[PDB]
């Protein structure tokens, strides 16, 4: 149905109080984080990454969202990793109060945590710590004039964490090693080529396509989802990820009688009879 | 209860068709197989094995089973492991048609994926590949005389699948190396002391302490109980253990509203409408 | 030698007794195995299931088999998964007894810990539980017709066990999720892009092809082929692909005279003397 | 020193705006969270772990604190787990809005994270979700009146996340299956007998004994506590754990001259000069 | 800069003493291992395997050196694996005294933790165990004449280590197993279309591109780049891998104030005090 | 036999070229590697590792030995880790040429990939790297003089690696946390109580009882005990692990006619014919 699918999008503003970032809503359920400091081809600061933290905790907890978008404002960048402009010599980025963060391991937690789908849309440099955040979406769309790469091993810093062995599980080990190795530039077309990203399409139609793409994950079920995400992390992240995957069968559980059954019991002081409910193979 | 979980056991016979173990039911869901072979101290061959496999088949899927017990015949022996005299040279134990099996492996996995919780019942030797056995069960109830231990690295076997590293997922890397590299033999209290079986009681009272273990298993939630096997599971069998867990979440979701409008729209070939069902944080 | 690989097939028909599938061997040694369900494009009920564990289990004891090939009956379907007309509210799929069964689970370990490589041939929908299918089998030829993809998340099922996580294995992380989350169907080359396929023949060529692609496994060292996909599954499969793997060195150990001299020791009432088998280093 | 381990403690109340709880901070560098609902054994509703995250927020970032304890109000409990009284039909707790949650697996996550050591302090019962919260401290001190156990497959719950997996890391596989497949309670001896606590001492000086072992921690390298202990959750979480060590590393590396010139470099719009760092091998 | 990047390199030949290979540095810190058995496609026996491992050896040991080439002498072959000639019966390769080795075994896990990038430069054939070479050197550099495959299944041999497992994390499952037991030949498009090398150039420029890559990585932080090499390591090897990353991590620790407290009040006989250094989030 | 078991040790010397250890070898099959320098407590310094890993390499090739003994020079000290007093600020240990080491990875890597049974000889202090040597060692007999412990924490180090994690997997999750974030010492019996070590004996019996277990081995199978190593590691190292074990197995395959017939085949020029070597189920 593409009459639904490029529908037009109406966004609602949402960024009171917001100083770094813009957040925005759609009537039909998707969440737009958009990184706001271009002066810096979008950068995040410890302020950044606090602000994409309470936005991305509001996505989650208002269940009429159903998808996420992660973005930059402008055309030139999605992100370009940490402001170097900030980065101290005692151990992380210094906020306006003098304390040392690297809290964008929060926020990369938070997003493979999310038990909605997240998205990179990206347009521009995605670039360094900016290029891990694109990775750590679920899924990323690439405008025509999108460039990718790290520069870690050139600008004194690294992520051995997600940004290697996560980056490895798309990319594979050859591709990785190079990425990070050598820290060059690549392409829309060379990351599609790669695996990198799920889709390349004009710069024009960028949001226009990833509003679609969004659209058909927002008509399917949200609990299916969210076991898969949580199956596909359980792929990488050992307990981990059991954690998410066990937690959401706990919740289904839950919505049983059987499960019921075992509240009940205790509610009413009384032993649990399980026996009216038949063991399947 | 300590008078229902004492109370007599009545034992059905259903060891029909089977020539090296005895297999049999409880009135109140306990499924017993036993090893049955005692001249050679319950050691299995090809054919044991095979009827080891069909017998559990039936208890996983007999709906009024909920727990098995698995045991060798006598007092003596719980099971000596592979039947070295049918040993045959060209990697595996000989049939009476000369096909030289391993069929024991196919007998863990059975052991290992059985939704059901599966009980060692040891009294005297758990040796080799039959020592393997008892830890491969979920819990193991250890007659006073039992003695446990391997000895691939003196008769020419090993196992190095689940006989290893399950074991040190048991009693710990230094205890495991120990086991396998001396091929000592362990008494009752040693290997309580060691974590390898869950209790130790005097051998008059064997079966009765095990019963009263299946019993009070017996009271819970048969859907929690697989469920927690499963992730038990998931801790050391990777990708094969998820398959396990998310099954049980599979499961579960087909017992769901949101689960059955996927069917039900697809059968009656209209669009799914999951909106009506909330998104939980 | 592609005379020798395009010679014509000689298949014999093994079939008596199944209702929803096909079985044929071949004298140089492929098993087939067809689903022939074409009316409800091939979808597996839970006695399609049943019937295609004793077909492969039939083709592992067979010693003249060396391969097995999976495929579905006619030109259109493979396999579109779970039959939904049978899927009960009950947590699987109904038999005629009422039973609720999710058997596809066995059939997905079977196929992993078959010895003898399997060969999926697909024309037409792989879809799916169908999709998961073939992801299983070790090897995938499509015809020019072919069609890829999951449903779950628009007929709200999911598989989270080997259907997520090793479908990532084969197509990366970035590939899973756009493949689950949107649930869209992709053709014979995308799928050959993204790595889902070894090769796309036209559909006249399909099995031409593909017993070729068999008959040149079956020149090669069965030992060796099914010591490597244990080696191939134990990165995937933890403990339980150690089982595998490790299980192959048992039987290899066995063929040796110093795995035999222990044997040889034991069953002669000796103790073993194994200072006549150098150290490597 | 015992004089200075078992100096008076001087707590300092932080609980401003709890209801649930109580929050405090020694003069030493100790915070403490107390659940105070001892009228319901100190079970947990959704405002209740809401309130811990909050606190434990506090501490991670309060630099004059090095080490967390949790515990419970009163003598008789640590914590009983979930609310039962409040768990609702739809898959978790509800809060006074309605909504569902399972919000004590952000608490779990946030506890394994947490750079500084958290100790569970644990007086009288530490049972179901209550018990899981022990486990995920890295450490446990109990009174000899504590108790431990599960009872999800009695009230129809299960934990097979981290109260799964994690616990056979702490018990081995065979405690592990037999505490949550019958769910019997478990004195302070048994506790320590199986390794599942650290140390149990008299009732009356339980937090005399766990403040000791607070400051001996204190008396350490902070750096040196947060990097083992990201090690030690990297043997169990997969690439989640890899981030946390990693990203230590990272930390690390941004205190290093070489970092700090590949930051100077990219400020100064040069090429940085790392060729004056000398290569360890 | 590509002066600087295609700039003539200046071979020192550091030879002597070695039969089997040659050893070169050049002055701006690449190493470079060539294998001279070109009669043999440059085939390795267990003095060619001891003569590398030498040179890698003292490679890793000299600080002007960042980078390692692998390769093989002339164009027609970079290594066709073990030296089936002298390959004997007792489970390896005879030497001249005629004990049977697997030393690459041993090659292959230093390079796997050599500190510093390794570069298989690949003209004509990469075969068998000299595939399995090229695909543990971190990255690939092939000529347009260079061709890849397997041969294990056909020659009775077979890598189930790295040269499996690791090959999946590269190119995929599908294509694992397809490499594995069909054991074909692959051309260089086909190579880089599977990501199985990083990129293909004309053969007369093999080597002038190998050294662009090398140089590119020779401007990088030698720190981050074994950082890395660890984290992406990290991601296949378990402990193994962690004992890379943590080292690392122990590594930079020690180049810290706090790490040196440690080591100072230790040697002075003074209590540390670690109050000095502020505890970050 | 008792008598064979604790008969006399003939020791004979090979320390020839050695500095800081003692290296002898038995007439009857085991090395012992004796850390000498008691006026430190035998911390290493990177020279002392250079020694060890040359006598470890030494016993691996030595056909006569079976089992290695690593062991202390003295009653008061096993190790006390890093030579603090050579320790640099440049990320390692410094030797007389100014350079910084961390050989202690090599050799721990060493010595779990040593195909014979490495045993710990504990006399006195144990601790720090010291600790993480018995660790790393298969077993470890312990005097009843004998302390345990690590220091990383008081005195600026950590080893996260091997160190913490292979740790957990010998004593679990609780005490191994404990162990790491007090810094305690630990007697001789509560390190076996927490399954540390394996057996304490009086100091006066130490080697005595060292060497009966070392002869208790040395009667078993040499290729059963290297599989078994490499498999009990392989539940710990990942592909690192796989690597141990699949060499394993290829060398076994080697050792069989069907892996012979491939060599044999190649060397005559020749198809291989694997039909005559029979299909295993
Ligand atoms: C069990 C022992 C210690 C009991 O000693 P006891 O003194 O009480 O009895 P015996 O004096 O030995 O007399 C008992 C009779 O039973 C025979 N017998 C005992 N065990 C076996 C056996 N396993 N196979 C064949 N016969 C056995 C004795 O010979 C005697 O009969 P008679 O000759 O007088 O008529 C003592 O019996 C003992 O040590 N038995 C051997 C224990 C053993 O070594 N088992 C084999 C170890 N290996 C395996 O189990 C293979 C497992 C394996 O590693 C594997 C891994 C992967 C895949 C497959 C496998 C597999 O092989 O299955
Ligand atoms: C395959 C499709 C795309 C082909 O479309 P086409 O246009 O060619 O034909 P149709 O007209 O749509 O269909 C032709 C006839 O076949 C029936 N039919 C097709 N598939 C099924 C099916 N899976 N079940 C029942 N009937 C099916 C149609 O109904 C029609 O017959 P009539 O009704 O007119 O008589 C298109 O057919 C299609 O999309 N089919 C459904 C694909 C699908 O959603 N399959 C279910 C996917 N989910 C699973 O398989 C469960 C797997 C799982 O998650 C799991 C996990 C763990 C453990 C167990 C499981 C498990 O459930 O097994
Ligand atoms: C704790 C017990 C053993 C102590 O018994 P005792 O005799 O000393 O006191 P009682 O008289 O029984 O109780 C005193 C008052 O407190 C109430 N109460 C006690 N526990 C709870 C509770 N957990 N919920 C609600 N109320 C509780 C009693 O009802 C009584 O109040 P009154 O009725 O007199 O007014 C005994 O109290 C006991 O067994 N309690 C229940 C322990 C239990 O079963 N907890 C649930 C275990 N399951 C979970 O925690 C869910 C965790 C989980 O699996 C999960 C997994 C993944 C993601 C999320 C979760 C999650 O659900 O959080
Ligand atoms: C490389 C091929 C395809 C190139 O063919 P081409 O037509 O150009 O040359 P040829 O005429 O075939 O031969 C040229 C001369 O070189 C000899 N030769 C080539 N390779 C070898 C070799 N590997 N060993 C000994 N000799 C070799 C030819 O014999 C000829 O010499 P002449 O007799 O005429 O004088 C083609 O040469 C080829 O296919 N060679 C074999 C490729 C192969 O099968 N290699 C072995 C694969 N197995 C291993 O490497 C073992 C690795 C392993 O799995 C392992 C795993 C764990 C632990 C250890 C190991 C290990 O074994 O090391
Ligand atoms: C062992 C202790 C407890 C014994 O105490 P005792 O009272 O009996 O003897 P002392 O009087 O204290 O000492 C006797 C003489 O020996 C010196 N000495 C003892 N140990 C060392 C040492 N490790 N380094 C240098 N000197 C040592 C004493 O100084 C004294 O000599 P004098 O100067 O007075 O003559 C006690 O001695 C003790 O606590 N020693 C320190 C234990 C320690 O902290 N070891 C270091 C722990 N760290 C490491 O081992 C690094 C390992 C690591 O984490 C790592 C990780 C990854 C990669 C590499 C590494 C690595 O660093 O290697
Ligand atoms: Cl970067
Ligand atoms: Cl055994
Ligand atoms: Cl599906
Ligand atoms: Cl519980
Ligand atoms: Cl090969
Ligand atoms: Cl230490």
């Amino acid at each position: 149905d593409e009459a639904m699918l490029y529908a037009p999008v109406e966004w609602h503003d949402c960024s009171e109080g917001f100083e770094d970032i813009r957040y925005e809503k759609s009537t039909d359920g998707i969440a737009k984080i958009t990184i706001n400091r271009p002066q810096v081809r979008n950068a995040f600061r410890p302020l950044t990454v606090k602000e994409m933290i309470q936005a991305l905790a509001d996505a989650r907890y208002d269940d009429n969202i159903g998808v996420i978008i992660l973005t930059g404002a402008g055309d030139k960048a999605f992100c370009s990793g940490g402001d170097q402009k900030v980065r101290g010599d005692y151990g992380g980025y210094k906020d306006d109060s003098g304390v040392h963060h690297l809290n964008v391991l929060d926020f990369q937690r938070q997003i493979r945590t999310c038990p909605k789908p997240v998205v990179a849309m990206v347009a521009g440099y995605s670039i360094g710590g900016g290029h891990v955040l694109h990775m750590m979406c679920d899924l990323t769309i690439a405008a025509d004039n999108a460039i990718f790469g790290q520069t870690g091993p050139k600008v004194g810093s690294f992520d051995g964490g997600w940004g290697a062995s996560y980056m490895a599980r798309i990319v594979g080990q050859k591709k990785a090693r190079e990425i990070w190795f050598l820290c060059r530039q690549y392409d829309a077309k060379q990351a599609l080529d790669m695996g990198l990203v799920n889709t390349v399409v004009p710069l024009a139609d960028l949001e226009k396509e990833t509003v679609r793409w969004c659209r058909e994950m927002l008509q399917n079920s949200p609990m299916a989802l969210r076991c898969l995400k949580a199956a596909l992390n359980a792929d990488c992240d050992g307990q981990a990820g059991l954690q998410e995957l066990a937690g959401n069968a706990t919740m289904l559980f839950y919505m049983t009688e059987e499960g019921q059954e075992g509240r009940n019991a205790f509610n009413q002081k009384r032993q649990p009879d399980f026996s009216k409910f038949k063991r399947n193979p």
